[PDB]
């Protein structure tokens, strides 16, 4: 669910999900449209696309657990819902990581009129 | 939302939500019933209350903004749905704030087939 993202963003970054990651470019926050600006909000379509593929499912609100092992993220034996779900959001905060070098606070608040393009499609 | 839920019990607490407040007592977790096992539990029973009292939003998956004034959470402006939820939200995280002096970890997984009293009614 949502609460386990969270907490995974944070984990994962060490940056407060509600601060970075909430209202930035195109895809991350309420509403993605347009082309995604940078790789950070790349990774925001791509979990959008995630979700969008489990439609058998609930992303948002069905809890799961996780641990780590070996310092990464390691999902726990849940149902196959539960599964998915957990590999769209560590999928997701790894890819934050690992885009810490480009993100740019330029694009925070960035307003989506101008998310103006044709949709990416997934 | 829960993502903002999760950030703002560990805000409060100091404590990792997924790993103190998801599967505690009879309420802190999946599928609430019986009698709250103590202060902690209660405060679980009546954010269930809170949310059950909004059918009219979507509280786990509706995204809120809030921040701090004087070291105390303050819901954004938003929406009805957005503040009532913000505020359901705000007053179990402090809740739990206000009971860690009787947080025991002997209610960690505890199971739910001794949550066997005839539910609390909100």
């Amino acid at each position: 669910s949502l609460l386990e993202f969270g907490m995974m963003i944070l984990g994962e970054t060490g940056k407060n999900p509600l601060t970075s990651y909430s209202f930035y470019g195109c895809y991350c926050g309420v509403g993605g449209k347009g082309t995604p600006k940078d790789a950070t909000d790349r990774c925001c379509f791509v979990h959008d696309c995630c979700y969008g593929n489990l439609p058998d499912c609930s992303p948002k609100t069905d809890r799961y657990k996780y641990h780590r092992e070996n310092g990464a993220i390691v999902c726990g034996k849940g149902t196959s819902c539960e599964n998915r779900i957990c590999e769209c959001d560590r999928a997701a905060a790894i890819c934050f990581r690992k885009n810490l070098k480009t993100y740019n606070y330029i694009y925070r608040n960035y307003p989506d009129i101008l998310c103006k393009e044709e949709s990416e499609k997934c």
